[PDB]
């Protein structure tokens, strides 16, 4: 049972995503008018704070509880350490909205609590290809195409609670705060991400990991020798060779993404993205947030040949606390971000990106198998890991896709 979940507006079971054959609202079309001006009620002791992203100090009390408090695995080994310019470039991305972003705290002391935090996006979530064509084959072309225009609606991310509080029923508090404060700004749809299985996603990828630092992986034991390498007289050193990268990358005319390149950069992903059923629509503005180079945060190269470019790749840094490690305090990670490939093959271009990352130091390069990702897998050496990502929507129906029909890279 769901004693939250249940109340919302989200497809309920996997048998009722079956039954979804168009994109549109789960819910009764409402007003910001209909919507509450009062914060949702919070025990007394408790207080709603809206931390200014913008701001270092706020910024560091946010970088605080999920430094502490945020996504560990299972086996309480690894934890996500998000820097505090990470949640600065997160967070406040073009025409986001500053009461987006929530937080609860003790009222006595102000010891920070929880956090939520929505973004704006523009997303294409619009009747996939497949069931479009269903549509066409029954008479139901106009249904199938009402909500095929991007919508303006809210990535929600951050989700956190104390270790303290857990289990008292204070996430739906959140979520339904979060949810007033979006619906006051005349937005009635979300997408949202998380490793754990909840009512229902619309698509599902696994995560891939690309050994950049084996010695160190296997040291952590986010990776151990595999049983083969056991017929070996040093299974270690075969190891290391066997995900040995250039030291220097490969493409010619390969260089550091600058403000110039936004225009380019823009027209090639998006015709690129076009092809996938849900992905971003980004403005200048935003190719130039999310992808112009930011130290520590987010890497981004095009491939210019002859003053023209004709390629990029990107990767962003999110390193995870090594808790029960003694030798390393961090695993470093580089996130495969957007891309777009028109001269070269897509592995061509990626090998790139590990032999960057590699060279900057990351240990290993993570991606969900979305966009295109699944063709380069092979022949790169990325392996499959346990974690899966599901992708959800908030108050939208959507019939079921694949991952690799998923353009939108979730943080
Ligand atoms: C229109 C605008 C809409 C805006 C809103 C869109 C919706 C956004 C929804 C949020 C998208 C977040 C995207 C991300 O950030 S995913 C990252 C989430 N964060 C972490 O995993 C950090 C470590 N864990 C924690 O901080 C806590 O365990 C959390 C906060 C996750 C739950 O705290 P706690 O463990 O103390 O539990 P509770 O007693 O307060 O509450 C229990 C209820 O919460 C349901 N639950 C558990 N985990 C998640 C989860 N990841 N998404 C949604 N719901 C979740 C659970 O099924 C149960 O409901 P029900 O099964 O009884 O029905
Ligand atoms: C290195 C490491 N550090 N940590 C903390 C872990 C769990 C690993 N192991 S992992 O690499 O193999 C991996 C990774 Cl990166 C991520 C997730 C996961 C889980 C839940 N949610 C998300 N979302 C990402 C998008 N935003 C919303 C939340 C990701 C699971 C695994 Cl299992």
């Amino acid at each position: 049972a769901h004693a939250f979940w249940s109340t919302q507006p989200v497809p309920q079971t996997e048998d009722e995503d079956e039954k979804i054959v168009f994109a549109g609202p789960m819910d009764e079309p409402k007003t910001v008018a209909d919507i509450p001006e009062e914060p949702y009620p919070i025990a007394s002791t408790f207080e709603w704070w809206t931390p200014n992203m913008e701001a270092a100090d706020d910024i560091h009390a946010i970088y605080e509880l999920l430094r502490d408090n945020y996504v560990e695995d299972d086996d309480s080994m690894f934890r996500f350490n998000y820097s505090e310019e990470f949640l600065q470039w997160a967070l406040c991305p073009p025409n986001y909205i500053p009461d987006w972003h929530v937080a609860v705290r003790r009222k006595a002391d102000k010891k920070l609590l929880a956090f939520i935090a929505g973004v704006p996006v523009t997303l294409r979530m619009g009747t996939p290809k497949y069931m479009k064509v269903k549509a066409q084959e029954k008479g139901e072309g106009e249904e199938a195409a009402k909500y095929d225009e991007p919508r303006h609606i809210c990535e929600i991310n951050f989700l956190c609670v104390h270790k303290q509080l857990r289990e008292k029923r204070l996430a739906p508090i959140l979520i339904k705060e979060a949810t007033r404060r979006v619906n006051r700004t005349n937005v009635w749809q979300a997408v949202y991400t998380a490793g754990v299985l909840l009512p229902t996603p619309y698509a599902s990828g696994q995560y891939f990991h690309r050994s950049l630092n084996p010695e160190k992986l296997v040291e952590i034991r986010f990776s151990g020798i595999p049983a083969q390498y056991q017929k070996f007289q040093n299974p270690m050193a075969m190891l290391k060779r066997n995900y040995q990268l250039p030291s220097a990358p490969k493409n010619s005319g390969l260089r550091e993404m600058k403000p110039s390149d936004v225009p380019q950069v823009r027209r090639i992903l998006m015709n690129y993205l076009d092809s996938f059923d849900v992905g971003p629509v980004f403005s200048d503005a935003e190719i130039s947030h999310y992808l112009l180079p930011r130290d520590g945060v987010v890497f981004t190269y095009v491939v210019e040949n002859d003053k023209k470019v004709t390629d990029f790749f990107s990767f962003y840094r999110i390193p995870s606390t090594v808790i029960g490690n003694s030798n390393y305090n961090l695993l470093n990670a580089a996130y495969v971000h957007y891309y777009a490939a028109t001269s070269i093959p897509l592995h061509q271009l990626i090998l790139d990106l590990l032999i960057v990352a590699h060279s900057r130091g990351f240990d290993v390069c993570n991606m969900v198998e979305i966009l295109d990702n699944r063709s380069f897998v092979e022949q790169l050496k990325f392996g499959a890991g346990d974690g899966h990502l599901r992708y959800y929507f908030y108050n939208w129906a959507y019939p079921k896709i694949k991952p690799s029909q998923v353009a939108l890279v979730m943080l």
